């Protein structure tokens, strides 16, 4: 039969929800494990690695939420539809993933962190956003023809960018809009009405 | 038809290194541009979000060293063996990569940007390389039994992390076994030999 998929993570969307969303669209039925941050040094020394999202499919542990993603995804619809696709794909993911995470999450220092997340969403975000827009044009999906896993991790990525932020995108309806077909996806509206409701 | 590639990046390995390394060893001809510091801001516009590499192919553009990495290494005999060991060696790839592009490498403060690589190099440096080292064990690559890009990424990640500390592996033979093999691989010994010379 199907593998057992046990997803462990934090209490946070963060950096999990993409696989959340690729199980709902597949109809796949995972154990969605969060987990306390005190339990954090507990669960770590228990892995190859350093860090979570980390997915246990049947006896095997994997790591890195996108290579996860990318192998959840493979030979399915979410999937670009060709090679080239998947390179897109690849590259609007990274470049994403590579802006969220410039942001300083782990700084313990409640100033400097303010100040850094700030200044990234005043004057680097507004950039982003342009690129994307521009990328996106008037398609109705970033790759393709069709939807794929990016289009989850743009709604995922601005989702969280505009709780700080919530007049990101009023100059890109373009952007908006897309959000919205994302959110339509009925397994992905289903997931958003029943998730845990966290900040992040 | 032989396939048309201009690569673009400064003038070093950095981060086009990766895809240097697939061109030798896959014989492929490309356009090996490089530029200087100084031609960057009117270059800026001209990419898609604002970054390289770049990778032209055929009158198309492609961005993300890894992305591209990932598409110029389908179906050939670096990808991993089995679509599961594709996924580990994208974790690997990426957690290399989460650690490299921690380095505060465009910071202006000279002692700012110092300060951070020592802490990293003292303090992060070593978890990376013991988890990576229990993670190869006793085996001939890091993922299933032939070489893959992940192996090579992690050459060329630690050719240059050795700039900085020489003696970052000296408590890791089995890491420095698995570069010397990377390096003696011929198409990436003769790389390595004819490639231009440059600090990083
Ligand atoms: C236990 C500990 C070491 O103290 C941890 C330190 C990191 C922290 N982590 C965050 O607080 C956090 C929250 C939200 C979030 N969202 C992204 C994100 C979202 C989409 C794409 C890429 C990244 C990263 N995030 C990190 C969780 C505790
Ligand atoms: C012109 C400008 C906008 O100011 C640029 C800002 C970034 C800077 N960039 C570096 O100076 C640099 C140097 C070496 C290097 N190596 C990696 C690396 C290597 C392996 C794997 C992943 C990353 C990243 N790097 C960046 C080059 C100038
Ligand atoms: N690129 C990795 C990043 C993972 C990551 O940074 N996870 C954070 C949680 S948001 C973590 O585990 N931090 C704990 C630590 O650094 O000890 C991925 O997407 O899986
Ligand atoms: N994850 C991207 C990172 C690309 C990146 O940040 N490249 C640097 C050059 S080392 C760059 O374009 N910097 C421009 C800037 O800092 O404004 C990739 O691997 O292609
Ligand atoms: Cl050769
Ligand atoms: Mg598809
Ligand atoms: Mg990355
Ligand atoms: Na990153
Ligand atoms: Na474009
Ligand atoms: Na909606």
């Amino acid at each position: 039969g199907m593998p057992n998929y046990k997803l462990t993570y934090f209490n946070m969307r963060g950096r999990a929800e993409i696989i959340r969303y690729i199980f709902a669209y597949l109809d796949i039925q995972y154990e969605d494990h969060r987990i306390e941050q005190a339990d954090w040094p507990e669960i770590k020394s228990t892995l190859p690695f350093g860090k979570i999202p980390i997915l246990e499919v049947d006896g095997l542990t994997l790591h890195q939420s996108l290579a996860i993603a990318r192998y959840l995804t493979k030979n399915t619809d979410l999937a670009g539809n060709t090679e080239m696709e998947q390179c897109h794909v690849d590259a609007i993911v990274d470049t994403l993933d590579d802006f969220m995470s410039c942001f300083p999450w782990a700084e313990k220092k409640q100033d400097v962190k303010e100040q850094m997340f700030n200044e990234l969403l005043t004057y680097n975000a507004p950039h982003l956003m342009q690129d994307l827009d521009t990328y996106l044009g008037g398609r109705e999906w970033l790759i393709g023809n069709s939807v794929t896993w990016a289009d989850f991790y743009w709604e995922i990525c601005s989702t969280t960018l505009l709780v700080f932020k919530p007049d990101l995108l009023d100059n890109h309806p373009r952007l908006v809009t897309l959000r919205k077909k994302v959110q339509a996806i009925p397994a992905v509206a289903n997931w958003i009405k029943r998730r845990p409701q966290t900040k992040l």
